[PDB]
């Protein structure tokens, strides 16, 4: 259940520091 944010990981990274 990690992989599959890991591999798409949408704006992930801006969201979580925005």
């Amino acid at each position: 259940g990690e992989e599959e944010l890991a591999e798409k990981a949408p704006e992930f990274a801006r969201e979580l520091a925005n």
